[PDB]
């Protein structure tokens, strides 16, 4: 627990919340990490985990993009809403009062070990792209101070949205991309289940995963790849299934 706080947000497509938290002088982490917040302003005793979507390079905030899918999250949503609603209104004297909350972390993912990878599929559906934000993020920063202190040769990215307005979550972060990766670290997959205005031609329907996974075996074998996977748990069973058929790595994280 660090007594902290929402000093800024961002309402986003889908009714997600940006949230940028205050960070404590001594709280480290990695891309791939989550914490537990607590909203005293919503309920005093419930802790919900939200992947921490910045990198730790980004020094004096933490980011949490957070979807309004239930009791919790929509009440989160409606405080930040009618907070900021009233700034425009009022919002003159003070500057923005800034929401209260305890955080509790960082705690791991396996999705961390991307950076001591030779080749990674990352594979997310909606807002199960926040981890992956943080660590592409990390590769960026990691590869302008030091691009031969890292192992990671390739980055196979795969991101499906029910809804197109999703993709603006980060489509900055994908433009930034697209325009540093000269050396070609990174292929970019965007499917709706260019058109994001991007230099990647947003792709329709469900991928073919059986194709993707028998392309990206002839291109790197007899090499190691890893898979890693935020999304429903359907995919899941079809992910394992084509993972032990090319000799892919695996983390059942998904139940
Ligand atoms: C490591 C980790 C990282 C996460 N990172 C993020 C992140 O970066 N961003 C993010 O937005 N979320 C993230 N989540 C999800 C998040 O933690 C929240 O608890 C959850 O997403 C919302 O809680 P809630 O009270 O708002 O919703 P709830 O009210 O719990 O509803 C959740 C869902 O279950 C359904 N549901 C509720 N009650 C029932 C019932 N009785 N029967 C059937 N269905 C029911 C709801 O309709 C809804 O679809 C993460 C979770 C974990 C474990
Ligand atoms: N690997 C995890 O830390 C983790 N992973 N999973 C599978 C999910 O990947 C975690 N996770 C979710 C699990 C259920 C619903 C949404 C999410 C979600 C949204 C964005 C980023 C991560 C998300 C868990 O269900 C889980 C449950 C309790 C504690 C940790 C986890």
């Amino acid at each position: 627990s660090e007594p902290t706080f929402v000093v800024n947000a961002s309402l986003l497509p889908s009714k997600v919340l940006g949230l940028q938290v205050q960070r404590p002088q001594s709280f480290n982490y990695q891309p791939g990490d989550y914490l537990f917040i607590k909203c005293p302003g919503i309920s005093k005793f419930e802790w919900h985990p939200f992947t921490i979507s910045s990198a730790p390079e980004m020094p004096d905030v933490l980011t949490l993009h957070i979807r309004a899918v239930g009791s919790w999250t929509g009440k989160l949503y409606q405080l930040i809403r009618e907070q900021r609603e009233e700034w425009i209104r009022s919002g003159s004297s003070q500057s923005l009062p800034g929401v209260p909350v305890y955080i509790d972390g960082p705690y791991g993912t396996p999705s961390t070990h991307i950076f001591e990878s030779k080749y990674a599929i990352l594979i997310c559906a909606g807002i199960g792209v926040t981890p992956f934000a943080s660590i592409l993020k990390s590769i960026l920063h990691r590869n302008q101070q030091n691009p031969a202190k890292m192992p990671l040769k390739k980055v196979h990215f795969y991101w499906l949205n029910r809804e197109q307005k999703a993709f603006e979550w980060f489509v900055e972060l994908l433009s930034k991309i697209e325009a540093e990766d000269t050396n070609n670290l990174f292929d970019l997959n965007l499917y709706l289940t260019l058109i994001t205005g991007l230099k990647s031609r947003t792709k329709t329907g469900r991928p073919d995963w059986e194709e993707i996974f028998k392309d990206v075996a002839k291109q790197h074998a007899p090499d190691n790849v890893e898979v890693f996977f935020c999304g429903p748990t359907g995919l899941a069973l079809q992910l394992r299934h084509l993972c032990t058929k090319y000799g892919f790595g695996y983390r059942k994280e998904n139940f």
